[PDB]
């Protein structure tokens, strides 16, 4: 994408270097009192909250390019206390204090802009999930999720729109739509299954009715379709 | 609030006149090709979304003062089909174009950056809420909200937190639920006294909605103060 490109450069040539991580680190933790804008690159990671007992809550999944930022950036204090985890093999992330993030934007608007409109999608994203969840329950959900997996790594092929996407584990599907314990999913995917929404072969599912993703996930392929109009026209 | 009212007079100085709705209007709404950036200074509002069953959805609840922005500042385009519905009887209201938005931001980032930092308290927000109702499902959803009035409209009386917010509007925000209240006074979290409900423990929705409870401390900490 044309404005990450940008937005990578802008940083490099101010002197940010990449990062290279790997599966299970954490690119920032929820003790750790500075906070940082990061610049996810290329990779998957995911937000998680670990509680008082231990319990590890998945609350978002990310992939590059994006940004992430941990701290208000006005006040540099913390948003919440959360850990970002690589969840792809390898992920290549800038790491940027905010306080240096501040001055970096203040220097270039187009820049201030690109990530401002970045926190604007993830506002939206969070009410058209909630709007399809409120409307159609889990099945809301796991359909958003598959429809947004779709049109991020869907390749169509002569068994339907293949999810190309490794370690898309039923679980891992089932904590990015907000489901813990792994009933609800295996339950959710047979119903789609059974009326051939999707397949499951060889190790990725294959989307055969679009469509139907569409109708019970409404209010993300309209967040898609404003957000990303033009990954959303490459299947519509 | 002070950065509120710094950004306030910011707008005023530039032309930027303010205009009073009342209950039931639709300070923008989801059938406008122009967006909008509001800045809801005074008063109670609700995003909602009319689904194509006609289903109304109440997605968000604003109070003032707060920024809400209709559509993408680069380019423009609605971020959503939204309306902007007030719930409190009157709401003062600051209406922006969005391409005005982007010269009034520029000129003074102090404001660019309260504007940001209200986009990352709702994606903060949402996470908090959605974190809750993992752990807790509806208990941790119900608690969050009786939570979110309790800071917002809570008065220290001798019985309580009274629940200070108008009563006319509570009936705004409110199945198994009825249960989880029966046991939430049941187990004297929160008292029938003569329909002015007051918390009695705030303990147990911290408990229950400690996420959103965090959220408040670090999003909101003078409100989150007054309580604890
Ligand atoms: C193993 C696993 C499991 C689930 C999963 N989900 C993935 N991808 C996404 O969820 C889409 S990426 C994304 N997320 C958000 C926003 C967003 O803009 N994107 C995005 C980024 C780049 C391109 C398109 C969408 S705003 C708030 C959340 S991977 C992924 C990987
Ligand atoms: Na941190
Ligand atoms: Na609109």
């Amino acid at each position: 994408n044309a404005q990450a490109e940008e937005f990578k450069k802008y940083l490099e040539t101010n002197g940010i270097k990449p990062k290279q991580f790997h599966k299970k680190e954490l690119i920032f933790n929820q003790w750790d009192p500075q906070e940082y804008c990061i610049f996810l690159y290329d990779g998957i990671t995911k937000l998680t909250s670990i509680s008082e007992n231990g319990t590890i809550m998945n609350l978002q999944y990310y992939k590059g390019a994006f940004v992430i930022m941990s701290g208000f950036i006005d006040t540099e204090t913390s948003v919440g206390y959360y850990n970002l985890e690589v969840i792809s093999e390898q992920a290549t992330a800038y790491v940027i204090k905010i306080n240096e993030l501040k001055e970096l934007l203040s220097k270039n608007l187009t820049h201030f802009f690109y990530v401002f409109q970045t926190l604007q999608k993830q506002v939206s994203y969070s009410l058209a999930k909630f709007n399809d969840f409120s409307i159609n329950g889990k099945l809301g959900s796991i359909c958003g999720q598959l429809l947004i997996l779709t049109y991020v790594y869907g390749k169509e092929t002569p068994d339907g729109i293949k999810i190309t996407l490794d370690n898309l584990t039923m679980q891992e599907l089932g904590y990015s739509s907000g489901i813990a314990h792994s009933s609800a999913v295996s339950r959710i995917i047979s119903k789609l299954k059974q009326e051939k929404v999707i397949v499951y072969k060889n190790s990725c599912f294959y989307v055969q009715n679009l469509d139907y993703l569409k109708r019970y996930a409404p209010k993300l392929d309209e967040w898609f379709y404003l957000a990303c109009p033009a990954t959303w026209g490459k299947l519509n």
